This record gives structure tokens, sequence and C-alpha cells, in this order.
């Protein structure tokens, strides 16, 4: 009762057959099918735009503080709606910035601990 053993499987643990790639299809209720890990090559589409037709990268278009997205590297707008930070910070939940030494090292930090929100491999 499951996808045939091409299939694909989806980060929210749902399942779509190699047909569903990134294709613009919210088929993942978590909109992740499209993303690194089952687009491992390619960026989603619609509700997610393009930063890189050269490596997998998608990000949702509220990033468009200029009215453009222009993360290919996440540099031009990382955290650009709470707080911008400077790319070579480490992104806050809240959009604050602080050093990498603080990037999830199983303890709180920035503000309460959402720095480690979910900061497994
Ligand atoms: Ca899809
Ligand atoms: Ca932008
Ligand atoms: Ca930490």
């Amino acid at each position: 009762k499951t996808c045939a053993e091409s299939d694909f499987v989806c980060n929210n643990g749902q399942c779509v057959p190699s047909r569903w790639k990134c294709d613009g299809d919210p088929d993942c209720e978590d909109g992740s099918d499209e993303s690194p890990e089952q687009c491992h090559m390619r960026t989603c589409r619609i509700h997610e735009i393009s930063c890189g037709a050269h490596s997998t990268q998608c990000i949702p278009v509220s990033w468009r503080c200029d009215g453009e997205n222009d993360c290919d590297s996440g540099e031009d707008e990382e955290n650009c709606g709470n707080i911008t930070c400077s790319p070579d910070e480490f992104t806050c939940s809240s959009g604050r910035c602080i050093s990498r030494n603080f990037v999830c090292n199983g303890q709180d930090d920035c503000s309460d601990g959402s720095d480690e929100l979910d900061c497994a491999p």
C-alpha cells in the first residue's frame, strides 16, 4: 500500500512517486518535496523562487525586500524580514545575529533556544 520502489520519499513522511519532483506541485504539506532533499539538484517552483539554476536553492519570495530575490548564496536577504544581519553571522530564529560559535551547539544562546530548533543532522 505504498508508492513504487523508484518512488521519491518526502520530508513530511509523505510519499510522492518520482513524477512530483520540483515542479511547482505543493504535494508535500511542508513544501519541501522540491527542496534540496528531493530536488537535490534544482529549485522549487511557485511559493518559492529560484536563486541558482546551477545549484539547489529555493526560498519563499517573501525575502524580496528590494522587489527581487537575490539569495544565490543567501547573501542579499538572509533573515531580511526580522532584522537584516550579515550572512557571515548566525541567523537567529528571530532574525538576530550572533557569532557562528553559538550555532546550535546543543545549548540555547541567541534568544531562548530556537537557535537549535530542530538543529539535528
Ligand atoms: Ca511537487
Ligand atoms: Ca531580495
Ligand atoms: Ca547553540
